[PDB]
């Protein structure tokens, strides 16, 4: 196909994320390559090579196409693509639950490897409830969050997504009843976390665990918050007896500075999903691991099985490029590259403070974000970015990148000299 | 890692489906290759070849290591290996989507896709749900289905599954309450089709959807069903203004001896999941259709937008691996290679009929039960069947197969006397 064939097809047939069918005001891209930090995108029937900022939705943290994690798949396809892990077992999943039981917060023993986020958070889910049940408590089997979250878009998963964000008012009778806390604020104030507990207090006898996105909270508004909060959930839900767990799908594998936002807090919690840059962005892979206690408590219950099995479980393509991917982000000095980036970010994003219709400017480790004081329109800002060389992708009122590791200090400087740009032209009209 | 290094690792950090941990009556089977039909499994130190039976769970219809499939793969490979899915398109997806609409029963004209069967599930009822919301009734928000039934792990999916099954015992104040419907029977019985239609009549004004998978159901027992209910189930629907969902993840791509299981009944549904077979088994993917009319009343509605997108929408790999796939099954007289599958497996299982403990043979398309009149001791069986060079994973009191369709007719009567050898070994004890 074409690329105008390519656009034939998919305004006739494919959904898009969060999109409409025949109502979309802009039609998609056509992508026809990548490789390193660069996409190759058709604009006007032609061919032009722009900075992937995003990392395509956090995933591709070493670049697109890196020869490591090219071979790493190649190789494994020669040997076995597949097996059902249905009373088999094989190295890549042996490998990569080994790396990541050594590298992810202590105590965190065990796996469970599931195909998406989404997925790997009803796992987590399911752990925490079959845990209560396997204590004699099945009474424990709300979850409790703060507001500003994102999970995923199964049913489970929405249900602890931020109520505006995710739009309780559709899904009104629909999706079960979670108790949530305010928003977490950035700076750290003790007083928020004594009002978490005394929250969590009234309902701790029906609560099978907390869920949060530690440090940053990334599709339901890019907003950061003081490590320090995390370390009081783990102190309230130690006293309280509620399981924690941290969604780190987003914020896994040097993402905010630290290996697992977690370590910024020196804090572990009972049950971890991680998954977006799991593969470096090659294939779908998620887990959720667990504490020895959690799954043993599961285990010797009634039941005596988690209940769940993903067809796809422990995919040996998937498994593979991940351990690939992960062992070249630990080969290499990825603390000092975070920071740079971090750094680079700072510098570029800095002159975005003094726009008028700029009201936040902040950087976690390789994330920035331009905070704007109205909706930024994709009609406007995505050709804006793209005539500059860079794949933008705003959303609400924030203009904000993840750019791969892999970014020079001349890409850093590309990518946020047209997030600049676009803020600018948002206090133009 | 060496075997033994494999199994250590597995014991202590991996969990299995529907599994414990360190409360395994059998370890696992290492296996260390795939090629075409066989497998490559370490039996007592030694490597040793083995069919596989289950088609490593319903995936590997053209076997592993197709050439066609490999190259798919490391063409794409080198071209892109995924780009987000929002604000973009590709040619993959593309031309996977087109065919997927030209290939499924008529009126199937959008696609959705996700990279898990839970996933593709639990889109298609927010499809159902956003639909009815679309139209000013929310109080459409219920699902109905026959017992019997699975279609994942995930919450919402596991409100569909059978209530012994999946029991929603243990699961009691969590799942939604679904409208149940009795087993459907192995034969027509008009009768039973009345008592459907009353019931679903009672409930209509609070049903989006019937959920059922289509001639065969799988994991719930793998049991068949005239086709003849579903053309009914077609006629209630529409007479009721209930959406009609099918489950053909387990079904799809010739399984069941028609591309797919609808079309033994000539039905077309209003949405419609697919997965396990979709990219042939080598990665995760599933996908949700949906019609013109569904796809426009969602798009229509006060949402706009059908509110779910999966980080790895549409990943170019698995796309590709998937046309592929789905090319070269069409590019065969395939029906002719099932009908030969079904002849071979009905055939090769005559025998069992006579033996004490065997309560039915069934075959349909290219799947070959044996239920037995004891649950099937899994520390018998899959050892009785290593040792006749096939690999057999019996669950509840069935010893069945799903073949891949590449098994030549040698190869098939290998796995009937397997399959007849454990289940006459089920009747020693
Ligand atoms: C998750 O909801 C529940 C709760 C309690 C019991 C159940 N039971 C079921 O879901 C039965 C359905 C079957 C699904 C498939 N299954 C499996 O062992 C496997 C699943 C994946 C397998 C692979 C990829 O090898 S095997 C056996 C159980 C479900
Ligand atoms: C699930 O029901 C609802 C209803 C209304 C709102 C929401 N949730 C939200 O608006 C916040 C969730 C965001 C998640 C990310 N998002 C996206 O468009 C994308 C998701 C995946 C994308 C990719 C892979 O490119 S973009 C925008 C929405 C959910
Ligand atoms: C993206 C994301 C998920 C969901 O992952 P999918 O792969 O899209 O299902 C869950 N939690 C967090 C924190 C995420 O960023
Ligand atoms: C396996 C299966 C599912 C779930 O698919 P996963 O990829 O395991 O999540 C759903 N429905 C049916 C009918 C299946 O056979």
């Amino acid at each position: 196909l074409t690329p105008e064939q390519i656009i034939a097809v998919d305004g006739a047939h494919l959904w898009h994320p969060y999109s409409s069918i025949g109502r979309e005001a802009v039609s998609p891209v056509v992508a026809v390559a990548a490789h390193g930090a660069w996409l190759t995108l058709i604009r006007d029937g032609q061919p032009i090579e722009v900075l992937d900022a995003m990392s395509s939705w956090w995933t591709a943290i070493h670049g697109h196409g890196h020869p490591a994690l090219d071979q790493a798949l190649t190789t494994q396809l020669r040997v076995m693509n597949h097996v059902m892990f249905g009373g088999l077992t094989h190295e890549p999943a042996a490998r990569l639950a080994k790396l990541l039981v050594d590298i992810t917060p202590a105590g965190l023993d065990t796996v469970f490897f599931s195909d998406s986020g989404s997925v790997s958070v009803e796992v987590a889910a399911k752990m925490a409830l079959q845990y209560w049940r396997g204590r004699g408590l099945p009474g424990k089997r709300r979850l409790m969050t703060w507001r500003g979250g994102y999970h995923g878009d199964t049913f489970l998963a929405m249900s602890i997504c931020d109520p505006h964000g995710g739009m309780h008012s559709l899904w009104t009778d629909v999706l079960a009843a979670q108790v949530f806390a305010p928003q977490v604020p950035r700076d750290y104030d003790p007083a928020y976390s004594a009002a978490f507990e005394a929250q969590l207090a009234q309902h701790a006898g029906e609560l099978a665990a907390v869920v949060v996105e530690p440090v940053v909270q990334g599709a339901g508004g890019m907003r950061f918050h003081d490590p320090r909060y995390l370390h009081d959930l783990r102190d309230i839900c130690r006293r309280y007896e509620v399981l924690l767990i941290f969604d780190e799908i987003a914020t896994g594998f040097g993402r905010t500075g630290a290996l697992f936002a977690a370590d910024h807090a020196g804090v572990s919690p009972d049950i971890m999903c991680v998954g977006k840059a799991l593969t470096g962005g090659y294939l779908s892979l998620a887990a959720t691991l667990c504490t020895a206690d959690v799954a043993h408590t599961i285990s010797a219950g009634a039941a005596g099985a988690l209940m769940h099995g993903p067809t796809f479980m422990a995919n040996p393509l998937a498994c593979a490029v991940s351990v690939a991917s992960v062992e070249l982000l630990l080969g290499q000095d990825w603390r000092t590259r975070i920071t740079e980036l971090a750094a680079g970010l700072t510098a570029g994003l800095d002159t975005a403070r003094a726009l008028p219709a700029v009201t936040d400017v902040r950087v976690c480790g390789a994330i920035g974000v331009i905070e704007c004081d109205r909706p930024v329109d994709l009609a406007v800002a995505t050709p804006a970015a793209l005539d500059r060389g860079v794949w933008l992708r705003p959303f609400r009122n924030l203009v904000y990148a993840m750019p791969p590791y892999i970014c020079t200090p001349a890409e850093i400087t590309q990518i946020t000299s047209a997030m600049v740009e676009v803020a600018r032209l948002v206090g133009s009209l």
